[PDB]
């Protein structure tokens, strides 16, 4: 016998991954429709110069607001 189990999700970079760059993030924007996090400069870069933003995952609608971009990439 001497069996064992574990019910805890503990990963170094397997908990909150971006949807634009796919990089471990901590603070940003998440979707309540499906459940995906995105960086600040990532969410905007995807919802820049548009009318109605759509989650890059479920593709329904962005419940949160759209962040601003920086002087980078242009
Ligand atoms: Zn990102
Ligand atoms: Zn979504």
């Amino acid at each position: 016998g001497s069996s064992g189990s574990s019910g805890r999700e503990t990963y170094p970079d397997a908990v909150k991954i971006c949807n634009i760059c796919h990089s471990l993030l901590i603070q940003g924007q998440s979707c309540e429709t499906c459940g995906i996090r995105m960086h600040l400069p990532c969410v905007a870069k995807y919802f820049q110069s548009n009318a109605e933003p759509r989650c890059p995952h479920c593709n329904d609608y962005w419940p949160h607001e759209i962040p601003k971009s920086g002087p980078s990439s242009g």
